[PDB]
C-alpha cells in the first residue's frame, strides 16, 4: 500500500548480469533457522541494490529453491511513508497489519542504520520484536555507519550477518558493458563499435581519479552516447560557431571518447597530429631562447616531457624528478618559468612552495593534510587542495636542504611510487606532475674554480650530507656550468629588448652597435653574482638618461635614438 | 555576448539521462546570472537543438516567496502543482546554499523529491559555499556536476564594452 | 585454506620454489628458507604458539630486499598489494605508542583505530613487512616482544587481537659498510658482531632466522639486464612491435654504467633514459609501420629497422 512492491517492476528494471555469488550467499543465509537476517556492507557505488534487483528478479522468474517460492517481496519508502506521535503509529500498525503473512514475506530496507541506530528515538521500540524475530529483514549500508552507529551497542549484534561485495574485476567491466550497450543504443539509435567500449573500459580506470570502483564507466561512454547525437543528428555545432563569430566581426566593424576524457581533467591524450608533430619536434628550439648555453637541463626536460607524451614510461613515476645543484644567480628558475609558459599559455599555473618557514617538525600538520582531530578547521593543506581539480599542474621546490630531516622524510613515499594519504584519508595522485627542486649548495667549491676536481667535490659534498637512499630515487641530478662572454653579450641583447620593446610601446625605436654591448659589458661586470647587475645598471643608467631627456619635450614621433661608444653618446633622428 | 562555452556546456550535461542538474560554480562578479539570461534568450528565439523546443522556463524568488509551517506548506504547494508539466519546465534557484544546505530544516524534506528526480534544477553559488556546506554530506553528491567560469581574458573585455557602449550611449546622448 | 589437499595442490607446492626464483635471482638462502616455512605451515604441523616465521634481513642498499616479499605475496594469492607496509619513520618520539597500537579510550577515544589493530581484523591471513626496525625509540619497538613469544596482543579496550598466522617479516641496512669493504668470513663475523652488541642479548633468541644477502656477479647482472629488457619489450608489444637483443648488446649495456656500491638501480635508469627516448624520438617522426622488428646491436648501439 504506503510501501513499494517490485514483482511486477522487474519486467522493466535494466538487467543486471555477474552477480552469481552474493545470490548465492544471500539465498544459504535465509534458510537457516537463527540469525537468518543477512545485511550488505560495502562502500558505494557497486551495486547493492543491483543485487537486490537481482534476486528479486531470480524470485520472479523462479529459479529459487522451492522453499521461497510462497513469499512475496515488500520494500519500504521513507519518503513515501512519511506530529511525531502520528508517524509513531502510524508505523506502528503497519508492522501489526504486515504479520497476516505470519513468515512468507520479506521487509526490504534502505539506509537501515539513519532510521533505525539514531534524532528520533527508534531503537528501543525496534529491539524487542526484532530480537523475538518476527520477519526476516535486510538491510545495506557502507561500513564507516558499521563502524560507528552499531558497535556502540550490544543488542543488534546479536542478530545479523556481515556479506562483503566488491568489484575489482576490470575484465567484468566489459561484460557489464556489453550487457548495458543495448539499452543505450535502443534509446540513442546510433551506431556503435567496439573497440571504443574496450578503450574506454581501459582508460577509465588509470587517468579519471575520484569516485569509486570502474562500474562508473557507464556514464563516461553516454556522455560521448549524448554528444554524438546532438553534434550530427542535430543541428551541427560547428556552423554555429562560425556565425557567432561573424556576427562578433560584424560588431566589432573511438576518438570522440578520447575528447570527454581530455576535457574533463586537462591531460591532452588526444591523438596526435601534424600540428602537435612539429610542435613536439621545435619545443626544444622554442625552450632554447630564454635560457642561454644550458644544453643539458634543457635537453634532460625537453626528452622528459617527449617521452612523456609520446605514450611509454612507467606508470608507477611522477614522470621526472630532477635536482638542480649550481651557483646565484643563473637562470635555475628561469628555466622553470619558461617551460610552463611554454607548456600551456598561462605564466603563473606553476605553485611555488618553500620551507623557509618551516624549520620545527610541528609544521608538517600544514605542510600535508591535518587530522580533524582537534577542531579539523585547518584541514586544508599545504599541497591537497591545489592538486585538486588540476592535476597537470607544475610543482616547484625551493632551498630543499635548509628544511629540516622530518619535514623532509615525508615526500619520499610520493617519490617511490606516486600516490599520498593525507590525515582525513584521502588518496591524492601525483601521477603526471613535474617535481623540480633547487639547493645552493656546493657554491663555493665550484665558484673557486679544475672543473673535474670541482665537481667532484661537490658531488662528494652532496652525497656526504644526504642519506645514501634518497639520492637512487631522483632521476637525474645536474650541474650549471658558469658562462663566457658570448652568453654575457646575449643576454645583454635579451634584457636590452625588454626595455627596447617597452619604450616602443609608446612609438620610438632603439639601435644598438657591438661596441654599447662591449662596453656595458666590460664597465659592471662581476664574475660572482651572474647578470643582475647588468640588469640593474642598464636600467638605473640608460632609462633614467632617456625619461630626463623626453621630459623636456626633446622626442617628438617617428624619432629613433642610437647608442655608440665615445661611454655612450645620444643622437636623436628621425 | 561573448559566453559560447557555458551555454554549449549546460545544453550538453541537460539531455543527458541521469544526473542532470548543473551547477554554476565560480567567484561573484563575473557572470552567472548574465549566462544564465544568454540561455533564456537563445531558448526564447530558437537557436536551441530541438529536442527542448517545448519547455518554459521560471525562476523562483525568495522575497516573493516569503509561521514556518504556513511557509512549508506553501512552497509543498508549490511544488505539488508546478508537476502538471511532467518534465517539461526547468526550476531556476538563486543561492541554493542558503536555502537548502541551512537555522531553517530543509535538507531532508527536499531531498526525497530531488533523489527520485521529479524535474531538472539549476544552481549557483560561489566555490566557498561548495566546500563548507555540501562536502560535509553524502546525498547531495550524487547528482550536480561542476562547471568553472572565468573570465581571465583582457581582450574579451574590449568586445563586452563595445556592446555595452549603444545602452549608455542611447541613455546620456 | 586448512581444506583437504589434492594433486593441483600437490604440484603447486612441489613447484612453489622453482616459480619464486624468478623475479629473485641468486638468493638461494632466503628463498629456500621462505619456501620451506610456507609448506611447513601449510602441511599441518609446527607449534601452535608461534607466528609461523620472523626472518631478519641484513646487506647493502638495492640488492632486492622487498622485491622477494612484493614476489612472495604474488604467488602466495592472486593479490599484488594486499601486504599491508609499517614503517617507523615518524615513530622517532616514544609518545606514538598510542598510534601504534589501540590507543586507550580515555580522553576523547576518537581515534582509536591503531596501526595495526583494524588491518588484520577480518584478514588475518595477510602479511606484514617492517622496514627500517633500528630507526626506532627503544621504548617504541620494546613492545613487540610479546607477541613474538607466544602470539596474540591487546590493545587499549582490552580486545585480544591473534597473530597466528601472519608472516612477519623485517629488515635493516646495519652492517653495509663492513660487507661492502670487502675476507667474506672476516666481514660476516664483523656484521655479527655488530648486530648482537647494538641490540640486547634477549630478543636475538627469539627471530627465527636472520640471513645476509649475498652480493651478485656478472652472470646476476647479464640475467637482471635481460628481466629488465623484458619489461620494456613487452610494454612496446603491447602497441604491436616486437623486440631482440644479442649478448654483445647486454655486455655494452653492463660495462658503460655499472657501479658495484648501488647494484642494480643504474641499470635500469640508463636503459630507460636512453633506449626509450630513442626509440619514442624515432618513431614519432613515423619510421615504423606495423609488423616491424627492431634490432640492437654492438658498433654503441645501432639500430636497424626491418619487417
Ligand atoms: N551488475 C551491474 N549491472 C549493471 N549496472 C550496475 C551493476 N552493478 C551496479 N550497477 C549500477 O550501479 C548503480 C548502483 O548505485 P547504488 O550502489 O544504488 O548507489 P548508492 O550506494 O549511493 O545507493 C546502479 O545505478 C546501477 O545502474
Ligand atoms: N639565459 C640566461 N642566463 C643567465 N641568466 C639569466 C638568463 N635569462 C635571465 N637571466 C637572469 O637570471 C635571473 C634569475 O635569477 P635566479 O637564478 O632565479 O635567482 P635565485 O637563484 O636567487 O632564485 C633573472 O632575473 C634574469 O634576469
Ligand atoms: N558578458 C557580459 N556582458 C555584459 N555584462 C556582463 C557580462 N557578464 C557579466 N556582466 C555583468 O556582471 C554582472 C553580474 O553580477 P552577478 O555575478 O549576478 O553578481 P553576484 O555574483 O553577486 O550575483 C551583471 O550585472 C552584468 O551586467
Ligand atoms: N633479482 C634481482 N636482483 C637484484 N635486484 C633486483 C632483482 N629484481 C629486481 N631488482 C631491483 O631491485 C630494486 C629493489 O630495490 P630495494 O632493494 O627494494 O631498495 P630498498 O632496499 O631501498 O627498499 C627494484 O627496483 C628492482 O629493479
Amino acid at each position: 500500500t504506503y510501501g513499494r512492491d517490485l514483482v511486477e517492476q522487474a519486467g522493466k528494471l535494466d538487467p543486471v548480469i555477474g552477480r552469481d555469488e552474493e545470490i548465492r550467499r544471500v539465498v544459504r543465509i535465509l534458510s537457516r533457522r537463527t540469525k537468518n537476517n543477512p545485511v550488505l556492507i560495502g562502500e558505494p557505488g557497486v551495486g547493492k541494490t543491483a543485487v537486490v534487483e537481482g534476486l528479486a528478479q531470480r524470485i520472479v522468474r523462479g529459479d529459487v529453491p522451492s522453499n521461497l517460492l510462497d513469499v512475496r517481496l515488500i520494500a519500504l519508502d521513507m519518503g513515501a511513508l512519511v506530529y511525531r506521535g502520528e508517524f509513531e503509529e502510524r508505523l506502528k500498525a503497519v508492522l501489526k497489519e504486515v504479520e497476516e503473512a505470519e513468515g512468507k514475506v520479506i521487509l526490504f530496507i534502505d539506509e537501515i542504520h539513519l532510521v533505525l541506530g539514531a534524532s528520533m528515538d527508534a531503537a528501543n521500540l525496534f529491539k524487542p520484536m526484532l530480537a523475538r524475530g518476527q520477519l526476516r529483514c535486510i538491510g545495506a549500508t557502507t561500513l564507516e555507519e558499521y563502524r560507528k552507529y552499531v558497535e556502540k551497542d550490544a543488542a543488534f549484534e546479536r542478530r545479523f550477518q556481515q556479506v562483503f561485495v566488491a568489484e575489482p574485476s576490470v575484465p567484468d567491466t566489459i561484460s557489464i558493458l556489453r550487457g548495458l550497450k543495448e539499452k543505450y543504443e535502443g534509446h540513442h539509435g546510433v551506431r556503435i563499435q567496439d573497440r571504443a567500449l574496450v578503450v574506454a573500459a581501459q582508460l577509465s580506470a588509470r587517468y579519471i581519479m575520484g569516485r569509486h570502483l570502474p562500474d562508473k564507466a557507464i556514464d563516461l561512454v553516454d556522455e560521448a552516447c549524448a554528444n554524438v547525437r546532438v553534434q550530427l543528428d542535430s543541428q551541427p555545432e560547428e556552423i554555429d560557431n562560425l556565425e557567432r563569430k561573424r556576427i562578433q566581426l560584424e560588431v566589432e566593424h573511438p576518438e570522440q571518447i578520447a575528447e570527454v576524457v581530455s576535457r574533463w581533467t586537462g591531460i591532452p591524450v588526444t591523438r596526435l597530429g601534424q600540428n602537435d608533430k612539429e610542435r613536439l619536434v621545435g619545443l626544444a628550439d622554442r625552450l632554447h631562447q630564454r635560457v642561454v648555453g644550458q644544453a643539458e637541463a634543457v635537453s634532460a626536460v625537453a626528452e622528459a616531457v617527449l617521452r612523456s607524451r609520446a605514450g611509454l614510461g612507467r606508470p608507477q613515476q611522477p614522470t621526472g624528478s630532477f635536482l638542480f645543484l649550481g651557483p646565484t644567480g643563473v637562470g635555475k628558475t628561469e628555466l622553470a618559468k619558461a617551460l610552463a609558459e611554454q607548456l600551456f599559455d598561462d605564466e603563473n599555473l606553476l605553485v611555488r612552495i618553500d620551507m623557509s618557514e618551516y624549520m620545527e617538525q610541528h609544521s608538517v600538520a600544514r605542510l600535508i593534510g591535518a587530522p580533524p582531530g582537534y577542531v579539523g578547521h585547518e584541514e586544508g593543506g599545504q599541497l591537497t587542495e591545489q592538486v585538486r581539480r588540476r592535476p597537470y599542474s607544475v610543482i616547484l621546490f625551493d632551498e630543499v636542504e635548509k628544511a629540516h630531516v622530518a619535514v623532509f622524510n615525508t615526500l619520499l613515499q610520493v617519490l617511490d611510487d606516486g600516490r599520498l594519504t593525507d590525515g582525513q584519508g584521502r588518496t591524492v595522485d601525483f601521477r603526471n606532475t613535474v617535481i623540480i627542486m633547487t639547493s645552493n649548495l656546493g657554491a663555493e667549491h665550484l665558484l673557486a674554480g679544475s672543473m673535474k676536481v670541482a665537481r667532484d667535490l661537490v658531488m662528494q659534498e652532496v652525497r656526504r650530507h644526504f642519506r645514501p637512499e634518497l639520492l637512487n630515487r631522483l632521476d637525474e641530478i645536474v650541474i650549471f656550468d658558469p658562462l663566457s662572454h658570448e652568453q654575457l653579450r646575449k643576454v645583454a641583447r635579451l634584457q636590452m629588448k625588454d626595455v627596447a620593446v617597452r619604450l616602443a610601446e609608446r612609438g620610438v625605436a632603439l639601435a644598438v652597435t657591438d661596441a654599447a654591448l662591449d662596453v656595458i659589458l666590460s664597465l659592471s661586470y662581476d664574475p660572482v653574482y651572474g647578470a643582475r647587475p647588468i640588469r640593474r645598471w642598464i636600467e638605473k643608467r640608460v632609462v633614467t638618461q632617456l625619461s630626463k631627456m623626453l621630459i623636456q619635450e626633446e622626442i617628438d614621433e617617428n624619432c629613433t635614438v642610437y647608442i655608440d661608444a665615445a661611454e655612450l653618446a645620444y643622437r636623436v633622428d628621425n
